[PDB]
């Protein structure tokens, strides 16, 4: 499709394959992983098993791009971590698409003074303001997730995604409420 | 001996448990990610059923007389919401019982439980689950901690793995 | 039918507190300061002690069969540490119970509790307090939410304060 | 005394009053308060009482400058707090000296696009980069605050504040063992 990626859960996995041997390969073995919510949880859980990294830390940032809520820029609105200070630090996203979040981001972890702090994505795109220092490949179009298909397919009615019938049943019901 | 869910039925675990919420007209205002292993559940799910709010609660319980243990809770003001709790499984059930007795501390309207699986033992039963199995369950998210424990455990992929794992050996600590 | 303690008193409180916990030789490694009213207190004990580690909890009790209600805690891992829990006053006591409750769930080697008051009827009475008073106590942390509720509480400075007031309650909201 | 004020309980009431009337006079009735920890802790509480504010929020700073750990900037350890979005935000400490700290939790604060950040500190210090928004006097010397004075005297024996007596006789009890 010229408009989107629809990556399998395969794929996924070859993702975060990738972006753990790109770790291994320049010695940069996180102490704590910075997981950007929602869409770097699965990402992060991922490659914490992957490179059995104990520590999971949390950021809940969101760039309203909706009909409902538009802005500018990223909007932090919580930061879900303790003490930082001396700690290689891993923030890991599922696209980096202007890079304004991993900006933010990478802006605010370092004010916890860590020892390093280095960001991964699973996608990339060409119009991004900086490349993540891990990534698994540039893209030049809207990637629809595993875990956010649905969102999309309610956005935009068009899209084929697998088992949508099941789920136009159960949002036909929720709909109704 | 092993259960080795695909994505696919982690998929349809999700939905299972989505139908069955949506059938007992039960939606959630926020979710509590039992972390870590409920964390990509909680994230399906709330996907599936368009719930804006996900919370989380840090907490481990390290079987071999134990408890669960806190150590931290990532959530403000539950008062008067509707809550559902969401693990990967519960064996013991001793997790569930633990979040749900805190969370219950914030005065929810309500508090209900979800794992995806459910063990024969378990002491409490999740409000919503998909199956309930008696085979060690290897979930998508924790196959490299099992074959950490056990290499000869039937998981794909694992050539792969351990090729990583063992440059990873020789560069940590 | 009013205790208005001046904030010497407060120190003298403080310093009961820490010489008690010297005495008694039991030294937090964490305090838990119960919001908002305790943080005064967690305060001034953590400077006298040399206590570098405050954490938080938000909880609120609103009096008339209500029970304390959490919204947030603020903190990571407490396993292993030495807890107290700080309050100003403990009135019913179900605040500090409610609170020692949950601390316990982050399995410290040890949870004690402190408080500067102590009413007559309190449920639990606190390892820790200054002294147990019949009156009702006027902090001078809030001394103006009494004040806002009775204006003739005597307490000092109420002129520039109901000046202050005054003007507030014509530009909100 | 030439480098140290010592303020009393009563001044500090007449500071937190002079911030509390500042406000009033520029109609800046903040929608949540954010406590620098754990210097701005009192003065917070106490300007929330004085004006009825019922929302406070918490950011864990530190400026090391001590024998045992020195830095060139302040350090965020956490943050605690959900959503400011559209929020009136009042930072509160109880004093700004260079003028970081007030910048750092400024800068992340803003980053929670609340409606408006202003900063409050009781003093203010003549070599500050930025003057705080709202302040009750500008002080040349070490402020030794009612809340930390016992920290100034562990690390300096010369000066004289009330009760050391009683305060010596417990530091003695704790530093044997
Ligand atoms: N599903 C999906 N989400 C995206 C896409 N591009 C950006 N995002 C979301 O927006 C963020 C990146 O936006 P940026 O700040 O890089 O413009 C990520 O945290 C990601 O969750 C996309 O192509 N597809
Ligand atoms: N991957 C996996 N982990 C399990 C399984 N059964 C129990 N556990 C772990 O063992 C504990 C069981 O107690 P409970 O989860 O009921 O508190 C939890 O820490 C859980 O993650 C299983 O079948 N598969
Ligand atoms: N200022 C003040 N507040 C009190 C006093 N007694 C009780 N309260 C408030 O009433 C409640 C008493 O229940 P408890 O504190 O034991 O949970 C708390 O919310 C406490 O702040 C008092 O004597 N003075
Ligand atoms: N006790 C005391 N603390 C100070 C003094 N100056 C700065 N501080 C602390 O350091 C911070 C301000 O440092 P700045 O970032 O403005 O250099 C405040 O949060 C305050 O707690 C002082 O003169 N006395
Ligand atoms: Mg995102
Ligand atoms: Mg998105
Ligand atoms: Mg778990
Ligand atoms: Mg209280
Ligand atoms: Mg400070
Ligand atoms: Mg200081």
């Amino acid at each position: 499709m010229v408009e989107y990626h629809i990556p399998s859960w395969d794929e996924i996995e070859d993702a975060v394959f990738s972006i753990g041997e790109a770790l291994v390969k320049s010695n940069y073995i996180p102490d704590v992983l910075i997981a950007v919510l929602t869409g770097g949880i699965i990402p992060a859980k991922l490659l914490s098993d992957l490179l059995d990294l104990k520590v999971i830390r949390y950021i809940d940032i969101k760039f309203y791009r909706s009909v409902g809520k538009t802005e500018s820029k990223p909007v932090i609105r919580s930061v879900y971590t303790d003490s930082l200070e001396g700690k290689k630090v891993l923030v890991v996203d599922d696209v980096a698409d202007t890079g304004e979040t991993l900006e933010a981001v990478s802006n605010v972890i370092t004010m916890f003074n860590p020892a390093k702090v280095m960001t991964a994505a699973l996608y990339l795109k060409p119009w991004s303001k900086r490349i993540p220092d891990f990534y698994y490949k540039q893209i030049d179009k809207w990637i629809i997730f595993p875990w956010d298909k649905w969102d999309v397919v309610r956005e935009n009615s068009n899209v084929p995604v697998d088992k949508k019938e099941r789920f136009l049943n159960l949002y036909n019901q929720l709909l109704k409420i």
